[PDB]
């Protein structure tokens, strides 16, 4: 759409009020011209046909309940863009300011969200297992991060490389949640999962076992479901990343924490410079050690912490 940049106001899935960047041309569209080549939010109208219609509103006020998921998908994609730009100096997912597109109200009672190789898609949930998925900043960042991976390491979505792909997305979605200071934690999807039960989440980085996921390589899923356990085995890596950041003793192995900022820096460098499509857990270990070496020196505490972390989870 060609028009005048303006700012509207709306309420998100959680009932929070926010300002969003809009474009005016007869109607007010969910098109943010201030970030790269734009952030565009579409209405999929309960259908599966993508992307759907660019979101149009008559008065620049997004307070209807049907508006909620679109407000959050559009605002949270802005925050994620900002995190990548400000923190890692990367312009959009491809590093060249590619337009970011999201579709909301996809299908009926769809309990998932995903990156389809070209755009983000968000279900509205069935109302009990989930509420609209765009209401979780970690979910939005998890998804956008799959775009980043796609354009850099290109990790195949299966087995070890796929679990690495999932872990990266969980790591960066959690860093974006801390970055926005939106009640941050080391859990995934807490804000949108089981609106009736308090205190739970989809996955835990601090304690993957809480939900049955492995926290050690010896406990790794060797089967066939979930593409060889891409969402299961990511727990071994998520735990390694939580220990590098925060520290702790795990299976008797002690890790001194180096904090979140360094964890983001070492992971981004491993991602963009050393990982390949078919990298396995042992290769991620070498890639992380080499990044921390590049950045802090071979004899740094940072490098020492990365080794301890992987030894704590049985990776190498
Ligand atoms: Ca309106
Ligand atoms: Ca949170
Ligand atoms: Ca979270
Ligand atoms: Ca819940
Ligand atoms: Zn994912």
């Amino acid at each position: 759409i060609t028009g005048t940049s303006t700012v509207g106001v709306g309420r998100g899935v959680l009932g929070d009020q926010k300002n969003i960047n809009t474009t005016y041309s007869t109607y007010y569209y969910l098109q943010d011209n201030t970030r790269g080549d734009g952030i565009f939010t579409y209405d999929a109208k309960y259908r599966t046909t993508l992307p759907g219609s660019l979101w149009a509103d008559a008065d620049n006020q997004f307070f209807a309940s049907y508006d909620a998921p679109a407000v959050d998908a559009h605002y949270y994609a802005g925050v994620t863009y900002d995190y990548y730009k400000n923190v890692h100096n990367r312009l959009s997912y491809d590093g060249n300011n590619a337009a970011i597109r999201s579709s909301v109200h996809y299908s009926q009672g769809y309990n998932n969200a995903f990156w389809n190789g070209s755009e983000m898609v968000y279900g509205d949930g069935d109302g009990q297992t989930f509420i609209p998925l765009s209401g979780g900043i970690d979910v939005v960042a998890h998804e956008l991060t799959h775009a980043v991976t796609d354009y850099t390491a290109g990790l195949i979505y299966q087995n070890e490389s796929g679990a690495i792909n999932e872990a990266i997305s969980d790591i960066f979605g959690t860093l974006v949640e801390f970055y926005a200071n939106k009640n941050p934690d080391w859990e995934i999807g807490e804000d949108v999962y089981t609106p009736g039960i308090s205190g739970d989440s989809l996955r835990s980085m601090s304690d993957p076992a809480k939900y049955g996921d492995p926290d050690h390589y010896s406990k790794r899923y060797t089967g066939t479901q979930d593409n060889g356990g891409v969402h299961i085995n990511s727990g071994i890596i998520n735990k390694a990343a939580y220990l590098i950041s925060q520290g702790g003793t795990h299976y008797g192995v002690s890790v001194v924490g180096i904090g979140r900022d360094k964890l983001g820096k070492i992971f981004y460098r491993a991602l963009t410079q050393y990982l390949t499509p078919t990298s396995n857990f042992s290769q991620l270990r070498a890639a992380a050690v080499q990044s921390a070496t590049d950045l802090y020196g071979s004899t740094s505490q940072e490098v020492a912490s990365v080794k301890q972390a992987f030894d704590a989870v049985g990776v190498k």
